[PDB]
This record gives C-alpha cells, structure tokens and sequence, in this order.
C-alpha cells in the first residue's frame, strides 16, 4: 500500500569480461541534475511522514534525549603547564576543548566549534599541539565531509594565527622540534566540486610542509609517488625530533612501508623533495611507530604475528636480520596498541576475547610489569607522553558512558585511580546484565556475540533484538555505551545483540582474512547464524529481529536481505556501500579493494558479482523485511548514490508484488555526512528515525 516516487529507467548495459550486466539508475550518480534532486526529495517526502507517524515519536526523542543528557568528558592531555580536555554539558552539538593551567585550575574555554556553526555542523578532524605547546593546529570539516581545512591557534590562548590550509585530506599533522612548521596531507587541483557533495576519486595525496606565518603557496612538496597514485603518505616526526617516520600505505589492510629522513643531519632546511632512506619497501607487514631512543626505533608489527607483537629497528644497522622481537606476540590475545610513558615505560593494550586489558612493559627489556584492573568493556581514550610520568585513559562498556582513570608512572608499582565516573543521570543500569556467547557460523567456526538485555529474561521468542554488526576491515567491535540502546532496552522491551563476526580484528590478522577477499561471504554467513543462534534459543522470532549496520555494516545489512530475507523483519543500512562493481570509481573507494576486491579483475569479479546488492534483489517466496537507508549529501566517504540506485531498484523489484507489504524507504540528510563530526541534534534526530520505524514496522510497545 506504499507509493514510491517516480525514477527513470535508463537501461545501461556493460560487461564485466564476458558477463553482461544491466543497471537502470545509473543517472543517481550525479547528485547535481534535478533528476536526482528530484528522486532524493521525493524520497524524503516519503519516509518522514512515515518516521513522524509513529505514535510515540514524542516519548521516543524525550527520553533518547535525557538519557544523553550527562557531562562527557575526555582524558585530559597535558602540554606544558597546561591541561586540555574536551568537555560536553550534555546535549551541544559539538564537544569544547578546554584548557586548565594544572589539574585544580578554572579551566578556560580554547576552543568551541560551537560558535562556527549554528547548526553544529562545523567538527574538529585532527589536532596538534607543537612540541614547546606554544602552537595548536588542527582540522575543520563543513558539513561532515572528509575535506579539511587546516587552521592555527596560539595556546593555550587560542587567538588565532592566519595560517589555513585548504584541500587537506586524510592526512597526517606532524610538527618539525624547531616550532616553524608541520607536515601534511593535501590533494591538487581537480575538475569540478571539492566540498563533500562530489564523487571524484582521490589520487596522487601530496605530502607537504608548511612553514608557521607563510601563505600555503609557499608550501614545500616532499614527498610524492607519482608512480603510485593510490599510495598514501603517513608523516610523523621522532619523539626526540630528530627523525621523520614515513608510514607509506595502499589500500586498508594493516600493512605499510616504512622510509625515514634524517631531518637533523640535513644539510640544509626543507626546501625540496626529501630523500629518504627505505627501511621496509614492501606491503608485507606492519610497522607503527611506538617510540625511538636514539637510533633504535620500537614498532607494533604484524610480521609473523596475525595477533601482533613489538620488535625493535635500530636505523644504524637496519637489514632484517638485525631486528629483535621486544614483546612477544600473544598465543590468544591481540596486542591492539602501545604507547611510551616516563621515558622507559610502556602500556600495551590487548583484546581477550573482544574485551580490553591493559599492562605495563618495560621499555629496555619488553618484560611485563603490571596490569591495570578494567572492567568488562573498552578503552577507547589514551593520554600519556614520554616525557610526561603519569598517564590517563577512558574506559566505556555497554553499561557505563565512562570512567577516566589516572595512574602514577613514577613508582614500580601501578596503582590507578578512578579520576571520572561518566554516568546517566536517573537510570537503574543494575536492571540489565550483558552476556557473551559463542555460536557455530554455517561452517562451523565459532562467533563471538553480546548479547545486552534485562535480568531474568525468559527465553519465549518474544522479544524484540536489535543485532549489530560490521565484519570488515580489521575492525574489532569491542563493547562501547550508547544512550538509545538503553531507551531501547528500558522502554521498548528490547534484547541488543552484537555479532563479532569475521572480516574484524577481533582475533587477529587471520580474522580478518578469514572475512574479506574470496572469503567476504563468511561475513554474511556469520551473521545470518547470529539471527539464527537468536531464534533458535528462542531470544526471538525472525519477524522480531531488526538488523543494522554502517558503511561496510550497511553492505551487510543490503547483503543479508537479499540472502535470508526471511530471517529478519526490519533492516537498517547506514550509509552503505551497495554498488560493489563500482564502489572503487569514487571518491577513496579504491582504497577498499584490500577488502572487497575490484570488478576491474576477472577473478574478484566473480566473488563480487554474487554478493553485490544492488545486483542481487530477487523477491522470494518470503517478503523482504521493512528497510531503512540512511544516508547524508555529503557523505563522501561513501558516496550516497549507493543508497540511491539500491532504493530505486529496490522499490522497482516489489512495485507489483502482492506479498510485499514492508516499507522499502531511505532518509537523506543535508549538511551531513558518514558520520565522525555529525551534531549532537542530528545524532538524536537519525536515532528517533530508526526506532520509530522499528515501532512501525516490527510490532514494538512502548512502556513508561
């Protein structure tokens, strides 16, 4: 009984090394005719009165809205005398940098992005103090694009420099030791728009200087792979200064070169193309700067070690038979991080089982010193330089917002201390508990899954489940808190369910594999036994399961649907890769061939061919469940024509179908994009959008 807009069916053939392959909405892809403003306007005509419809849209927004409604806070960072720490009242649009001159100080305010958009859509993308913490660069984006402009602040005042770099993206912010400048990441000129809204791809990143009080044009060019347009140049600059650490990388898998300059044995000051000497010059493996004492450099390295380890380079002696394991890799937990404190101490972070945990090594000997106790969660925050004795970090779990703790690096014991308690105000967390369980995929490997619900559940298939999942990447999804999950749970009897299915980090580099290339379908199938596992142990039933995901979770999303539509009855993508014969034409999307492969290949075409949504919209014996698209204009990390051409074939598929009753819909945004950066308003606005079409279309109740 639904009446999709009206979308022109241009019937364009092409081949994909002997195959032909017809799509009809190939014209979505330019978001500047009226014919696609036209199809987006239409489409947002449609699901917003439907999302409005909702009878408890009201009581929905209010109570997502108070239980945001708490002081957030991040780990505060020393630089000099001063401390700096972003703070949020509650509910503005975007968090403020604050600054103290010690721990006990009033603290004054540093930086608002606040008051550079009075919708909230101006976000900081990259900051930077200079090593003397005079100086303070960091990143704008407009409107969620992944465009930066780079601008300078005196600190701890904040008064603002002239400097401003324009055309910076996906870049790095390293300061030289002598205060004059910083390197960084920037795209020349190309054809056409540059503010988010295009679809051009990104080749050719540059890697610049730019030196403190000169015009841009000034900039030194100084590194550069003509060569290799889809290399992408990571700077860094020594702790001590000395050295410039080159993290050369293509495409997304956790591998990079490594070259380095000797910034104080040059001759003469940056002025041309630096010449570099190579360390690493292959995508074997990789190799993260930790820290450097002299000429011997600590990396976290994927060598050999799917769950990682740390080695030691000294750049006087570097060939690889010199190189000396410093951490040995664990048998079961993934090493995700290091950080150097106190000159000879280090925190290592690991995963156990999709859980954090936290250790203190020595730095000279790589011997393990201490944990520090953490509850079941994730730590999602770190401060703590070298030169600095005392470290913070903050701690989130499905149940608790968060919890900064603060620990004295000075002694040989490390005791830490509860520094913040981040907690909902006027909400009983005691009432729910969060349980892990392992489930056989369809080829038997066990999937790790929480499952986050109310004390004495009884399993009668009646409740409703919001399961997550992403399965991509190298990305482990550990627990974290989200304030609409607890709205869900509380007053709309809801059971939330996390898949850590394979294509993350979650176990490692062999995880990771096990879920990407050839093997991307494991991702699907994993999450379709996740849905199963819920039924199966009566949690649920299929037309009480809401699905979602983003970006590479939104491909999940599209690809699950097709497959087992009778496993779901509600389905949300946000801003999904759906178009995955074209996903590397736009944009950074070659980037993910790491990952997905590309059409351009015989061979990855046929692993693409039988999973790319927009390819695979069949109708079946069961309807499809209830879909919602979400997606931004300016989304230019995921271009929004993945959305656009999925919802037009979509709604084309079932047009005259009888046994199609769910809503086919999608919401596009304005002045937002994939998502980092976007309003505390927009955030809450996307939430309500996505439970009130739960509440519409799965059966929901909602309980005061």
């Amino acid at each position: 009984k639904f009446t999709y807009p009206n979308a022109r069916r241009d019937e364009l053939v092409e081949d994909y090394h002997g195959t032909k392959v017809t799509e009809y909405y190939r014209w979505l892809e330019d978001p500047d005719s009226e014919e696609t403003k036209a199809f987006v306007e239409a489409q947002n005509e449609l699901s917003k009165p439907f999302l409005d419809a909702c009878p408890i849209r009201e009581k929905l927004s209010s109570r997502i809205t108070e239980v945001w409604d708490y002081p957030k806070y991040s780990c505060p960072g020393r630089h000099g005398e001063y401390f700096y720490y972003y703070h949020n009242t509650g509910l503005q649009n975007q968090s403020v940098l604050y600054a103290q001159k010690g721990l006990g100080a009033d603290p004054s305010v540093f930086l608002d992005p606040n008051s550079l958009s009075e919708d909230g859509t101006v976000s900081l993308r990259g900051t930077a103090f200079s090593e003397n913490d005079q100086f303070f660069a960091y990143g704008l984006s407009k409107s969620g694009s992944d465009w930066v402009t780079i601008k300078f602040k005196k600190a701890p005042s904040g008064e603002d420099l002239p400097d401003t770099l324009e055309r910076v993206k996906f870049s790095s912010m390293a300061w030289t030791h002598d205060h004059k400048g910083l390197f960084y990441n920037r795209y020349l000129e190309q054809q056409g728009k540059s503010d988010g809204t295009e679809t051009t791809m990104n080749v050719d990143q540059k890697l610049f200087y730019h030196r403190l009080g000169t015009d841009q044009s000034e900039d030194v060019l100084v590194a550069e792979f003509p060569e290799h347009p889809r290399w992408m140049i990571g700077a860094e600059v020594s702790d001590c200064g000395r050295y410039l650490v080159m993290t050369i990388h293509e495409g997304c898998d956790p591998v990079n070169r490594l070259y380095y300059v000797d910034l104080k044995s040059m001759q003469n000051e940056i002025r041309g193309v630096l010449s570099y000497v190579k360390i690493v010059d292959n995508f074997d493996a990789e190799y993260e700067y930790i820290t450097n004492d002299g000429s011997k450099f600590t990396f976290k390295t994927n060598l050999n070690a799917s769950r990682y380890k740390l080695i030691n380079i000294d750049f006087a002696d570097p060939d690889q038979s010199n190189w000396q394991t410093l951490v040995d890799e664990d048998e079961k937990s993934v090493l995700e991080w290091a950080a150097c404190v106190n000159k000879d101490k280090l925190i290592l972070c690991y995963l156990k089982d999709v859980k954090n945990e936290l250790y203190v090594h020595g730095l000279s000997s790589g011997s393990r010193m201490s944990q520090l106790p953490l509850e079941v969660g994730s730590v999602v925050g770190y401060s703590g330089k070298k030169k600095y004795d005392e470290i913070f970090y903050q701690f989130t779990s499905f149940l608790t917002p968060g919890i900064i703790y603060r620990c004295d690096m000075t002694t040989d014991t490390y005791t830490p201390k509860t520094f913040r308690e981040i907690k909902v105000k006027d909400f009983d967390t005691s009432q729910f508990e969060t349980e892990q369980v392992f489930f056989p995929s369809k080829d038997g490997t066990k999937i790790p899954m929480f499952i986050v619900h109310r004390k004495g559940l009884v399993h009668d298939g009646s409740h409703p489940v919001m399961l997550y999942g992403y399965g991509g990447f190298n990305i482990s999804i550990t627990p974290s808190f989200s304030p609409s999950r607890l709205v869900f749970l509380q007053h709309l009897g809801g059971v939330y369910a996390i898949a850590n299915i394979r294509g993350g980090g979650e176990y490692g580099e062999s995880w990771h594999k096990a879920g990407n290339c050839a093997n991307k379908q494991n991702v699907f199938d994993d999450f379709q036994s996740a849905a199963q596992y819920l039924i199966e142990n009566k949690w649920t039933s299929a037309k009480r399961i809401t699905i979602n995901g983003g970006s590479n979770g939104g491909l999940l999303v599209g690809a699950c649907i097709n497959q087992r539509p009778d496993l779901f009855g509600c389905a949300v993508a946000q801003v999904g890769v759906l178009d995955m014969l074209r996903f590397h034409k736009f944009t950074i999307g070659h980037a993910w061939t790491t990952d997905y492969g590309s059409s351009d290949s015989t061979d990855d075409f046929k692993v693409l061919i039988k999973y790319s949504p927009l390819h695979n919209i069949r109708e079946q014996k069961d309807q499809y469940p209830a879909l919602l698209l979400l997606t931004g204009d300016h989304d230019d990390r995921v271009v929004p024509l993945h959305s656009l051409k999925f919802l037009a074939q979509i709604q084309y598929t079932f047009k005259d179908s009888d046994s199609q009753t769910n809503p086919l819909m999608g919401r596009i945004d304005t002045k937002s994009g994939h998502g980092f950066g976007k309003p505390t308003a927009k955030v809450i606005e996307e939430l309500t959008d996505i439970y009130s079409f739960m509440h519409q279309t799965v059966g929901l109740k909602w309980s005061d």
